C-alpha cells in the first residue's frame, strides 16, 4: 500500500463506510486520466488502490464523494466531494495516507506521509 | 476588543448560536478563577469579553459550552465543552481571536493573532 | 456579496495574506469555465468576486492556491491547492462564505452560509 | 484498549512522537483525579492507557501536550495543551479513540466510538 485513504464521520464519531473515491493522474496532455477507484470499508479505509510499480512520479487528485455519503444519511451537505491534489513520489517512492474528516457543511483532510 | 471569541456550526453550516463562552485565568495557587463569560450573538461572536487594561499576561482557559448548544439540537455529542488553553503574551499582536468550529465529535480550535 | 473567501494560516496564526483563489463554473460539456479571481486581503479575505445577477444555480468550483503560499514562507506543503466544490443554491441562505484553515500538509474548509 | 490517543502533526504531515498525554477522572468532590498517562510512540498513537474493569462511567479529561512538542522543534505555539473532555460509558462499555491533529496556532480533535 503506497496510498491509502482513511474517511471519518464527525457527526456520528465512526468510520464513513462505503464511501466512493475515486483517483486520478494528471496526463502528458494535461488532462485527468483515471488511475484508480474503490469504496471505504467498514474500518473507513480503501487499500489497495494501487502498487509501487503503477504509482509513479506524477499530480494526482484523490476524490471523495461525500455528497452521495450524506444523502444516503439524509442529509443534504453544502460539498459535491472533498478533493485532494497533490503531488507524489517526487523525490522518490512515498507511502501515503489520505484522511478525510467529514461534516455536512465542512471537511478537512490531511495527509500522512511515510519514507518506505 | 483583546480577545473574541467566534463560534461556527460545520453540521448547519451557520453560526453557532447561544453559545455558553467562560473564560478563566490561572491563579498563582494554580486554580480557574472566573474571569469573563457571556453567549454567542447571532453571527456566532463574542465581543466585549475584557480590556486592554485587564488582560495582562498570565495562563487563560476559555470553555465554550458545546454540549449544551448540540443538546439544544437534538443531536448527540462527545465532547462536555471544547477548552482552549493559552498565555497571553505581550510581545506579540494586541488582539486575539479564538475561533471554534464544532461537529458533534469534533472541534477545531485556530487563534489569529493580529494588530488591530 | 453572495460569494465570499476567508482563507487562515494554522502555523502563523494569522490571515493567508495575498493568496490567490480562483472561481470556475461548470459548463454544459462538464469543463470548469473560469468565473472570477483575485487575491487574499490583508485580512484574509476576498470579496467582490460575483454579483448576485451573476451568481446563478449551478456548481461552483472555488481553487485556493495554497501550494504557492507555503513555497513563499518556506515551508514544504502537501496539497498542490485546496479545492472547494459545491452547488449554488436559491432555496437557502443568500450569502455564501467559504472559509479555509491551512496547515503544509493538512486543510478545512467550511461554508457558512447566512442571510445578510 | 477502551481507550486510545493518536496525535499527527500537520506541519510535517507524520505522527506526532512522544507527547506526553494525561488523563484525568472526575472524583465525587468535583476534582479531576490522576487516572492514567503515558507518552505517543513512533506511530504517533498511546495504547494501553486503562482496562475495561478500570474505565468505568465518568467524565474524564485527556490532556494532550502540545505545547512541550512544538517547543523541542523550535516552534513557540499558541496553546498550552489540547485538552479533551468527555463523559464516557454512560450507555456501558465503549471503545474510544481520542484523534488530535496538531498545528502551532489550531489543533482539532475528533472522538471514534466503537460498540466492542
Ligand atoms: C464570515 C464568517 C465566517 O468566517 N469567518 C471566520 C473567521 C473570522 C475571524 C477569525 C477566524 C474565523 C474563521 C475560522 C474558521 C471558519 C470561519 C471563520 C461568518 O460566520 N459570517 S457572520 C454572519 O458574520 O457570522
Ligand atoms: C498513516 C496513518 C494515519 O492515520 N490517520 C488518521 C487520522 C488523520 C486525521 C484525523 C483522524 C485520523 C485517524 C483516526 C483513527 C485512526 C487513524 C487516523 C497512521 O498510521 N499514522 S502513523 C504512521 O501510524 O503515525
Amino acid at each position: 500500500c503506497p496510498l491509502m485513504v482513511k474517511v471519518l464521520d464527525a457527526v456520528r464519531g465512526s468510520p464513513a463506510i462505503n464511501v466512493a473515491v475515486h483517483v486520478f493522474r494528471k496526463a502528458a496532455d494535461d488532462t485527468w486520466e483515471p488511475f484508480a477507484s474503490g469504496k471505504t470499508s467498514e474500518s473507513g479505509e480503501l487499500h489497495g488502490l494501487t502498487t509501487e510499480e503503477e504509482f509513479v512520479e506524477g499530480i494526482y487528485k484523490v476524490e471523495i464523494d461525500t455528497k452521495s455519503y450524506w444523502k444516503a444519511l439524509g442529509i443534504s451537505p453544502f460539498h459535491e466531494h472533498a478533493e485532494v491534489v497533490f503531488t507524489a513520489n517526487d523525490s522518490g517512492p512515498r507511502r501515503y495516507t489520505i484522511a478525510a474528516l467529514l461534516s455536512p457543511y465542512s471537511y478537512s483532510t490531511t495527509a500522512v506521509v511515510t519514507n518506505p
